[PDB]
């Protein structure tokens, strides 16, 4: 029902944990093709290493190890856990120890950004958001089952979209 | 860029006449969903009343009768002659004598604009431009079979798209 945006897609807060296959899953209120989403932090912190508070963040694992420049670790998928955001604008940390974990950065944002904008890139037919779609906000280490056991926290957010 | 810049959709110039069911037809070189197209005049002129060269234009019928301010009459359709551009941003001339002819204006452009940008509005599934698609650049009086017999000319253009 909406062209452009931002338009709020969620009803209730969308809340994700950092382990245990616990994404924040919801049925979007509006249909169409999305250019991007904007995640607006409401409450909570997650971390990829619970032995310290140093990495606690909205969207990832801040100031961690050797990759302070790849602090993000949130992915918005469809109901099949296929990533829809980000698909552009993100650079990934590629060291083999944690390549599969998919830590990333987006220039202009960090893991403490009050609002995080993630780009879809251009659309293909199967990217349509319809009545049957579900979006899932995942922590990457949870999604990929990489080193999740030492994670903790829970973040709640609103999710806005921009339709094209 | 392929996703984000003007992308040339045609190869050879796209040439349309103003009568005789003679749109300029082509299969786009790139697939996906468009926000807009840009038509770039290359050569030729068309008119909606051939008794003089007064109205000869790139995109319509310039300085004609009652509708100097609605001089445009080009439409980009799919292979079933369904209009895809413009679908927003166009103001139609509604005088009963020529309402069906679908003369229109777009702010900041006229029928001699070297380039004309036409907006699609937001996309639905059936707006996909794929390998089976054919885009057609029509003269409106020819598309709608309204007062076409006194038309003449042929315009050739390049056609660019903005993918989303
Ligand atoms: O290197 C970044 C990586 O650290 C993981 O934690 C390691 C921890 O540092 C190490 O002492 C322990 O032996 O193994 C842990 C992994 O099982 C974090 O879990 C991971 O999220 C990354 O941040
Ligand atoms: O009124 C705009 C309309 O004019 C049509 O031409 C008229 C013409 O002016 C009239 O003298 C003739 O006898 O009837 C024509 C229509 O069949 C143009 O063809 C049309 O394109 C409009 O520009
Ligand atoms: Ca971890
Ligand atoms: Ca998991
Ligand atoms: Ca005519
Ligand atoms: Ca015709």
């Amino acid at each position: 029902q909406r062209c452009g945006g931002w338009v709020k897609l969620n009803t209730a807060p969308v809340c994700f944990s950092a382990k245990g296959n616990r994404p924040g899953s919801f049925t979007p209120s509006h249909h169409g093709f999305l250019k991007s989403v904007k995640l607006r932090h409401l409450r909570g912190l997650v971390t990829c290493q619970s032995s310290t508070d140093a990495h606690d963040s909205y969207w990832g694992c801040k100031n961690r190890n050797g990759f302070h420049n790849y602090p993000l670790n949130v992915f918005v998928t469809d109901k099949h856990n296929k990533v829809m955001f980000p698909k552009t604008g993100a650079t990934y940390y590629l060291d083999p120890y944690v390549i599969k974990n998919r830590f990333y950065g987006v220039q202009g944002y960090n893991a403490m950004s009050p609002e995080l904008v993630l780009q879809h890139g251009c659309n293909s037919p199967s990217d349509y958001i319809g009545p049957d779609s579900q979006l899932r906000v995942w922590y990457g280490e949870d999604l990929y089952n990489t080193m999740e056991s030492d994670n903790s926290g829970k973040v709640c957010a609103d999710v806005f979209g921009y339709f094209v």
